[PDB]
């Protein structure tokens, strides 16, 4: 909790943490069992995608600095 201040930057945060946890046990489900592959990569990796996106924005270096 870097941003106390602003409760959307935590819910931010929130979000992020929950999506990447999401993907995580995604990925262990995943590890744990042509372009279905890819599709199902992508599945288990929508909360990694999720986290990175919530993480580019609360960080602000992969949507401050670009789009």
């Amino acid at each position: 909790a870097q941003i106390t201040g602003r409760p959307e930057w935590i819910w931010l945060a929130l979000g992020t943490a929950l999506m990447g946890l999401g993907t995580l046990y995604f990925l262990v489900k995943g590890m744990g069992v042509p372009d279905a592959k890819k599709f199902y990569a992508i599945t288990t990796l929508v909360p990694a995608i999720a986290f990175t996106m919530y993480l580019s924005m609360l960080l602000g270096y992969g949507l401050t600095m670009v789009p």
